[PDB]
């Protein structure tokens, strides 16, 4: 079967999807290297242990109300413009981690090698691995991509090694599954896609996790036609994820970064990373969102007018603070300590 050299050769790297070095922007760290076979089963579910521990990402709003887990899978669902590829670089900048591994699937040449630029500017660069496949390459060179990627990734959890792990997209990863087997011989089953993609999206999908030693962490991004419009492919993968950070068209439009909706967005492993006095004050912080979201389209579609009630003051005072909040600009690390303070400040505004 099809097996690419990874180790810590590929460290600071960049890898074509039969995993040839075409570029580094940084130098090599150690001449260490093995053959794997890129697509290959996710490990027994009896040698994982459980997501238990919470990654910290920096992201006063993930961290917050959507904390992540040591392990798990998570979805970035977006339409275009939305900041994606801004938010995956924060990621890079302010999570800790061992290793990084970045798999762009289809991705135009003009963007992977902004991808790389930021790479070589970064200081975690000799942590970073990118594999791409650009929209000229093959469908069977785009799978092989994200599956070059995913096994970077188990390389170096093998070695005992936190990793983070980036698929963008998991979109373009099914097309080109759907293509491949549609041009081996396979009929379409829902919206044009066989049935083989459905069972080789789990495939893909499955081998990141914890163990007692190394420990994948993954980000799948997901490309929406629209912020809201109906999308069965999106759907199922978003099924099959641990959770799911839907950034909104909306709010990038106004300025508002990381362009997350929080009240569409979960974390599926928060109950079994958080204390319990954190996911009391998240609990009170999401309904007091719902309330502000209430209030909103109750008086702004209602002609709002700034005085007639001072409640819907008060309102909407604390509907721009917590706004405020949420936005984060790079190069802004928030320390889980405080967000954690801000997240108890705005459980207690709950309380009004
Ligand atoms: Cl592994
Ligand atoms: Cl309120």
């Amino acid at each position: 079967a099809l097996s690419a050299w990874v180790g810590y050769s590929v460290l600071g790297a960049v890898l074509d999807p039969t995993g040839k070095i075409v570029e580094r922007f940084t130098p090599e760290v150690a001449p260490i290297s093995e053959e794997r076979v890129i697509d290959v089963a996710p490990p027994s579910y009896a040698s994982r242990v459980g997501v238990r521990e919470p990654l910290i990402t920096g992201v006063r709003a993930i961290d917050g109300l959507l904390t992540c887990g040591v392990g798990q899978r998570m979805g970035i669902f977006a339409s275009a413009g939305c900041g994606k590829t801004m938010l995956m670089h924060m990621l890079i900048e302010q999570t800790e981690a061992d290793v990084f591994v970045i798999g762009l699937i289809g991705e135009r040449g003009r963007e992977v090698t902004e991808f790389v630029d930021m790479l070589r500017a970064s200081h975690k660069k000799e942590k970073c691995v990118l594999v791409f496949a650009t929209s000229d390459f093959p469908s069977v060179d785009r799978c092989n991509a994200a599956q070059l990627a995913t096994t970077v990734a188990e390389y170096f959890r093998d070695q005992g090694k936190r990793v983070v792990l980036f698929i963008d997209s998991m979109t373009r990863y099914a097309r080109a599954l759907r293509d491949v087997a549609l041009a081996s011989g396979e009929r379409p089953a829902r919206r044009g896609y066989p049935a083989s993609v459905f069972d080789n999206l789990p495939r893909l999908l499955e081998r990141p996790g914890a163990t007692s030693e190394g420990s994948i962490t993954a980000f799948y991004t997901v490309l929406l036609e629209s912020e809201e419009e109906a999308d069965p492919m999106a759907d199922e993968i978003r099924s099959i994820l641990d959770g799911h950070l839907y950034l909104s068209r909306k709010l990038a439009g106004q300025g508002h970064y990381p362009a997350i909706d929080v009240l569409k967005s979960v974390s599926r492993v928060f109950g079994q990373v958080t204390t319990p006095t954190h996911a009391e004050q998240a609990s009170a912080v999401r309904k007091l969102m719902t309330r502000l979201e209430e209030l909103q389209l109750f008086i702004d579609l209602g002609e709002y007018r700034p005085g007639e009630n001072i409640d819907n003051d008060r309102a909407m005072q604390m509907r721009d603070s917590l706004k405020a909040w949420l936005c984060q600009p790079v190069a802004q690390y928030s320390s889980f300590d405080d967000t954690l303070s801000g997240m108890n400040a705005f459980a207690d505004q709950n309380s009004a």
